[PDB]
């Protein structure tokens, strides 16, 4: 399935912390940041998405189109530019942010009725995984 709509319920998270840490997120916003639940609303009508992920004290919002580039200023994480594009492998979301670090970006699919993340920057992988609401 290609189908990412939906309310998604943070039910696992795996290694947040050495992706943050990986984007010199400073240590006392990721103190608190691994210890919360997130919540991903997706918005998607063909190539166009629209996210939104809260938390309790953070939120972070992108919207983009499947196959276009755009830029991308990270204000409300590691306030970095980077060049961002989203396209599909097979059913696999695959987003590459071209920039200051290597290997930067994120993955998503579904599996079953679950969402499944997961997020890189150098060497670091964090996974998570979301129950539909
Ligand atoms: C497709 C999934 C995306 C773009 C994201 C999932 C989680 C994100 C995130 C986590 C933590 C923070 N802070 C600043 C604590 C910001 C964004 S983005």
């Amino acid at each position: 399935t290609r189908d990412f709509n939906g309310t998604w319920e943070m039910e696992s998270n795996e290694n947040f912390e050495g992706w943050m840490k990986a984007l010199d997120i400073d240590f006392a916003t990721r103190k608190i940041a691994v210890r919360l639940t997130f919540t991903e609303v997706i918005d998607q009508d063909g190539d166009n998405f629209k996210t939104k992920a809260t938390s309790t004290f953070w939120n972070y919002d992108v919207d983009f189109t499947v196959g276009v580039e755009f830029d991308e200023y990270t204000k409300s994480l590691d306030n970095r530019h980077v060049k961002a594009l989203v396209t599909w492998e097979g059913d696999v979301l695959v987003c590459v942010q071209k920039g200051e670090k290597e290997n930067r970006g994120w993955k998503k699919w579904i599996e079953g009725d679950k969402l499944y993340l997961e997020l890189t920057c150098g060497d670091q992988v964090c996974r998570q995984v979301f129950k539909k609401k």
